[PDB]
């Protein structure tokens, strides 16, 4: 499922994650929006071999377990597939295990990079939430 933005801010704060470890709404949407494109079925393969899946694109090497990443943690305790979902309730429970492993969204490389320190309030903009 391709997410439209106001529908994923909305479906994102029914599972609780506005304000979760402090980081507002508009932060999750815009880590989503430059992870995945708003994809729930995106993937992409990292130098380790571990694998990114879904909106928000967990890595295999610690949190989901996918067969082909030797040696790796399932922290999540899911199979990397439910990651690709359209119902985002595991991304979502997911997410807020690695948020609080410490250190915050900085897992999230897109996030960091794209996101932290500007107006990520723009991305929740005219949604009805
Ligand atoms: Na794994």
């Amino acid at each position: 499922k391709v997410f439209g933005r106001c529908e994923l801010a909305a479906a994102m704060k029914r599972h609780g994650l506005d304000n979760y470890r402090g980081y507002s709404l508009g932060n999750w949407v815009c880590a989503a929006k430059f992870e995945s494109n708003f994809n729930t079925q995106a993937t992409n393969r990292n130098t380790d071999g571990s694998t990114d899946y879904g909106i928000l694109q967990i890595n295999s090497r610690w949190w989901c377990n996918d067969g082909r990443t030797p040696g790796s943690r399932n922290l999540c305790n899911i199979p990397c597939s439910a990651l690709l979902s359209s119902d985002i309730t595991a991304s979502v429970n997911c997410a807020k295990k690695i948020v609080s492993d410490g250190n915050g969204m900085n897992a999230w490389v897109a996030w960091r990079n794209r996101c932290k320190g500007t107006d990520v309030q723009a991305w929740i903009r005219g949604c009805r939430l």
